[PDB]
């Protein structure tokens, strides 16, 4: 549409963004209403999903696609797992993690993506992602430290190491998705993956809400 992608994609996935940023999970963490031990549990299934996007990511810049929007820099799951460390004091989760149903759905959505290396797909769940963490990170890390009293050595995912200037970074971000030479069938595909890709992290909430 007139105003680019980056414009079209805040657009068409409006209304399945409002619904994962409302989910009572979310809601009651970011309000104080539960602990440390629920945020490691966030942390726990979003290990998982990232380590699956990151090799899907990794899929899609070796092809040769969006390499610079694929900013290695922001690989996560490295520095998740050493927040997890941290959060559950020993390496001991890595064994004891299962992924939850909403889990199991998302990663293997990604994992299709990385073996059909399917660029346009792989573009929208970074964008989901990555431009979120950038984007409304730092509230849920001040959060975390203010309800919770977590540790920032324990947020590192919220960090981004290697990024100085986070507002040029974000603005060229959505540059570089104006930039990207789409077909129209291509620019379709990313945007329904893109609420796809909102559509996935609510219902990993709704589960981490639940006992999954
Ligand atoms: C499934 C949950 C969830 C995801 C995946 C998410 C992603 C997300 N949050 C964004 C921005 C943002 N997101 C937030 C806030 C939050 N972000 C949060 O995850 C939480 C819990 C808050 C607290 C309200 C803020 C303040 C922005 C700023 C805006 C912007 O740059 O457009 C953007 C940038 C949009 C854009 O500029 O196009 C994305 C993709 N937001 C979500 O809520």
């Amino acid at each position: 549409a007139t105003a680019g992608l980056a414009v079209e994609l805040k657009q068409s996935t409006a209304q399945a963004h409002e619904k994962a940023e409302h989910s009572t999970f979310m809601s009651d963490l970011l309000k104080g209403r539960l602990g440390v031990a629920e945020f490691t549990r966030l942390q726990e299934q979003a290990w998982l999903f990232y380590t699956a996007l990151e090799q899907a990511v990794d899929a899609v810049r070796a092809s040769g696609f969006a390499e610079s929007l694929l900013d290695p820099a922001l690989n996560r799951a490295e520095v998740l797992a050493r927040d997890l460390d941290k959060l559950n004091g020993s390496s001991e989760w890595r064994s004891r993690i299962t992924a939850s149903p909403a889990v199991i759905d998302y990663v293997n959505r990604l994992e299709e993506i990385r073996d059909n290396v399917d660029g346009p797909a792989l573009v929208a769940h970074h964008y989901v992602r990555y431009l979120g963490d950038l984007s409304g990170g730092q509230v849920i890390a001040r959060m975390m430290q203010r309800h919770y009293g977590v540790d920032p050595e324990a947020l590192g995912f919220y960090h981004f190491e290697g990024i100085a200037k986070l507002k040029v970074y974000k603005d060229e971000y959505r540059e570089k998705l104006n930039n990207l030479e789409l077909s129209d069938e291509q620019r379709e595909h990313l945007l329904k993956e893109a609420t796809d890709a909102f559509v996935f992290n609510h219902q990993v909430f709704a589960d981490l809400g639940k006992g999954l």
